C-alpha cells in the first residue's frame, strides 16, 4: 500500500478578519504544513463549491465539438493565434482524456494596456455563447473573484507565516493586474479507458499527469470527491485524501524561489483513475512586472544568494517548461 501523506486542515476563517492573535495562530498552522509535505486543505473558506462543481458539471456536460474548436487555444486550433492560455483544451478520444476550459483575469479586456501591448501571458478571455451557457461566464467570473477573495486572505497567512506582515505577497496580487488562472479540468470516465491516456511512474504507478512543481505562488484547488493526489516526501509518494468540501493549497516554485526552499514548492503527481471528475484549480500568479526581493528565513540575516525575478518571466519561462516536461494538456 502507499501511506496516507499528512494533509492537515486548516480553519482559514480568521485570516478574513481582524484578529491578529488569531491569525498567527494560523500563520502558524500554514507554516508546519509548508515545512512538512506542502500541502493542507483550507477548510471554513466561505466559498459555495458544490454550487461551482453544479455549474462547472453543466459547462462540461453540455458543451459540443462545434463549441470546443471555437474557443480552441492555439495548440488545437491554428486560427487563434492569440489564445496561448485562455480557452479550450480539447481530449483527443482514443490517446487524451482530459479535457479543460481555461480563463484569466476578467479585467483583462480589449483596453487593458498589458492587452493593448500585447504583453506576454495577458490575453483576452473567450466564452462560449450566452444563449448555449446561460449564467456560465456571469457564475465563471464571480467564482475568479471569490477565489481571489480567499486566495488574497490564505496569502495574508502566507506572509505573517515567514515572518512578514501581512500585505508582504496580497500587495502584488491585485484585481487590476493578476496573471492568476482558473482552470476547470474535466478527467471523464471512459469504458474502455485508452491506454495511451495512461502514463506509468517509474514505480508502476498509473499517471494521467506526471511529477511536476507547481508554475504558481500557491495554488488553490477544488476537487471532486475521488482520491488522485499524490505527494512525494522523504517517505516517498504518499496519497492525498480527497476533500470537496475544501481548497487544497500548496506552494509553487514562486514560493521557493522567494523563501529559499524554507517553503518548498512539493513534487506532486496524478494517478490515472477510472472516474468521471472535477479538478479545479485557481494559479495564484501576482502581476507581469511584480518582483518580491528572496530572502531566507532560516538565516539570522534573512538574506538569500538568489536574484530577484519578475513574476512575468517566472510565469511565461514555467508554462512553457511545464508543457515541455508533461505535455500539452
Ligand atoms: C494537479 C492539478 C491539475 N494539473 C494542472 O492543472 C497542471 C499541473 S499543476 N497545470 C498546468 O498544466 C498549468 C496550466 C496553466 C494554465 N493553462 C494557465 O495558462 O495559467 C490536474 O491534472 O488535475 C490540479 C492542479
Ligand atoms: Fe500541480
Amino acid at each position: 500500500s502507499v501511506s496516507k501523506a499528512n494533509v492537515p486542515k486548516i480553519d482559514v476563517s480568521p485570516l478574513f478578519g481582524d484578529d491578529q492573535a488569531a491569525k498567527m495562530r494560523v500563520a502558524q498552522q500554514i507554516d508546519a504544513a509548508s515545512r512538512d509535505t506542502g500541502f493542507f486543505y483550507a477548510v471554513n473558506h466561505g466559498i459555495n463549491v458544490q454550487r461551482l462543481s453544479q455549474k462547472t458539471k453543466e459547462f462540461h456536460m453540455s458543451i459540443t465539438p462545434e463549441e470546443k474548436w471555437d474557443l480552441a487555444i492555439r495548440a488545437y486550433n491554428k486560427e487563434h493565434q492569440d489564445q496561448v492560455r485562455a480557452g479550450y483544451y480539447l481530449s483527443i478520444p482514443g490517446k487524451k482524456a482530459v479535457e479543460s476550459f481555461c480563463y484569466l483575469n476578467p479585467n483583462f479586456t480589449p483596453d487593458h494596456p498589458r492587452i493593448q501591448a500585447k504583453t506576454p501571458t495577458h490575453e483576452v478571455n473567450v466564452w462560449p455563447d450566452e444563449t448555449k451557457h446561460p449564467g456560465f461566464q456571469d457564475f465563471a467570473e464571480q467564482y475568479y473573484w471569490d477565489v481571489f477573495g480567499l486566495s488574497s486572505a490564505l496569502l495574508k497567512g502566507y506572509a505573517l507565516a515567514l515572518g512578514k506582515e501581512e500585505n508582504f505577497f496580497a500587495r502584488h496580487f491585485k484585481p487590476d493586474d493578476t496573471l492568476a488562472s482558473v482552470v476547470l479540468i474535466r478527467y471523464p470516465y471512459l469504458d474502455p479507458y485508452p491506454e495511451a491516456a495512461i502514463k506509468t511512474a517509474a514505480d508502476g504507478t498509473k499517471l494521467s499527469f506526471e511529477w511536476h512543481e507547481d508554475v504558481s505562488l500557491i495554488t488553490v484547488l477544488y476537487q471532486s470527491n475521488v482520491q488522485n493526489l499524490q505527494v512525494e516526501t522523504a517517505a516517498g509518494y504518499q496519497d492525498i485524501e480527497a476533500d470537496d468540501t475544501g481548497y487544497l493549497i500548496n506552494c509553487g516554485s514562486y514560493m521557493a524561489h522567494l523563501t529559499n526552499n524554507y517553503y518548498k514548492a512539493p513534487i506532486h503527481r496524478v494517478k490515472w483513475v477510472n472516474a468521471e471528475r472535477q479538478s479545479l484549480p485557481f494559479f495564484v500568479n501576482l502581476g507581469y512586472d511584480s518582483v518580491i526581493d528572496p530572502f531566507d528565513p532560516r538565516e539570522p540575516n534573512g538574506k538569500s544568494d538568489r536574484e530577484p525575478l519578475s513574476y512575468g518571466d517566472y510565469l511565461q519561462n514555467g508554462l512553457v517548461s511545464l508543457i515541455n516536461k508533461n505535455g500539452q494538456t
